[PDB]
């Protein structure tokens, strides 16, 4: 499967932040926001990866991660113009995706939880359909929403409804089957003037094909719209990191983990780091 990451938008509730550095590279905590979808793809088993962004924020992504291969897999780049909807990923991405499956993952969100990386996994080995992940929230209307079934089943999905007719957000990660890129190429613009994923997922959804995972109320999703949103994912990620010896979506240590890279490998990337605490903690990586 491929994957995409959508990172461009103009990020203008973070303004003056996003003046002159994009939404997508502003810190959570202590790593770039970029990493934290990045390695939701690289956990999904995902090593083929289209990166795309403004025409001025995407050479900056690729200053950041370079082509992939520190990391044993293989990172490309596509400007988007205009930020004219999630679903001209697609488009934008059409050539990229060819033939095969790919996965849809948002910039500004942040997934974590217990199970997560077998949950991908699984998701991203179903050959058919639309897989979508709804999570509980508060102000519903802010989202996507959807609404199931006792048995899961979909009953509905809509973009940020002023009657929301369920609780269950559908946050921004979409594993989908080849079908995805004729559908972008037939869905027209919302009232909002956008492109939107969740008509995409309304065509999976005609076809009886759209499958919700629901995450629970134990995973954490935030997204890093607003500055006190933001604030508050960096601040979950340094509780969970200050705690534990280990941290999330440390891109080296995940691509080590996972087999991309080798022993050796994680050594060469960690020598030049070694002068920070970063690089301390992928060579402790490597020795253990
Ligand atoms: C519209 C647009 C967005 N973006 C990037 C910026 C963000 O990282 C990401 C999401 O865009 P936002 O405009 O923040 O999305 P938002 O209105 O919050 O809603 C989207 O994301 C929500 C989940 O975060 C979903 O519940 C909604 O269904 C979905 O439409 O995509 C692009 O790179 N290009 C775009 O054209
Ligand atoms: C391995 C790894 C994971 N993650 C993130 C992805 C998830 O949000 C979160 C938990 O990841 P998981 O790999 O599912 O680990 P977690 O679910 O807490 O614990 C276990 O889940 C299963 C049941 O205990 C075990 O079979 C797995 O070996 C073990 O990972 O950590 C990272 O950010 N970096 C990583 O290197």
């Amino acid at each position: 499967m491929k994957g995409i990451i959508l990172s461009g938008g103009s990020g203008t509730r973070l303004y003056p932040l996003t003046k002159v550095v994009s939404k997508q590279l502003l810190p959570v905590y202590d790593k770039p926001m970029v990493y934290y979808p990045l390695s939701v793809l690289m956990l999904a088993g995902i090593k083929d990866i289209l990166i795309i962004s403004t025409p001025e924020d995407t050479p900056r992504f690729e200053q950041l991660l370079g082509g992939g291969s520190e990391l044993g897999i293989s990172l490309s780049y596509a400007v988007q113009s205009s930020p004219d909807g999630l679903a001209q990923a697609f488009i934008i991405g059409e050539e990229f995706i060819g033939d095969d499956n790919v996965a849809l993952v948002l910039g500004d969100n942040i997934f974590y939880g217990h199970g997560f990386t077998e949950l991908l996994q699984r998701a991203a080995n179903r050959k058919s359909g639309a897989t979508i992940f709804g999570y509980n929230v508060k102000d519903p209307q802010r989202f996507g929403v959807v609404e199931f079934d006792e048995k899961g089943k979909v009953i509905s999905i809509e973009e940020k409804p002023e009657e929301p007719k369920s609780s269950y957000a559908v946050t921004g990660l979409y594993f989908y089957d080849n079908r995805v890129v004729d559908i972008a190429k037939n869905i027209t613009p919302s009232a909002r003037g956008e492109l939107e994923i969740t008509d995409v997922n309304k065509a999976y959804l005609e076809l009886g094909e759209l499958h919700v995972e629901l995450l629970g109320r134990g995973f954490a999703w935030l997204d890093t719209g607003t500055h006190e949103s933001l604030l508050q994912a960096s601040q979950f990620i340094e509780t969970i990191e200050k705690r534990q010896s280990l941290k999330v979506a440390c891109l080296e240590e995940i691509a080590y983990r996972m087999g991309y890279i080798s022993r050796e490998q994680l050594i060469k990337l960690a020598e030049p780091l070694m002068k920070n605490e970063y690089g301390q903690y992928l060579m402790n990586l490597a020795h253990r």
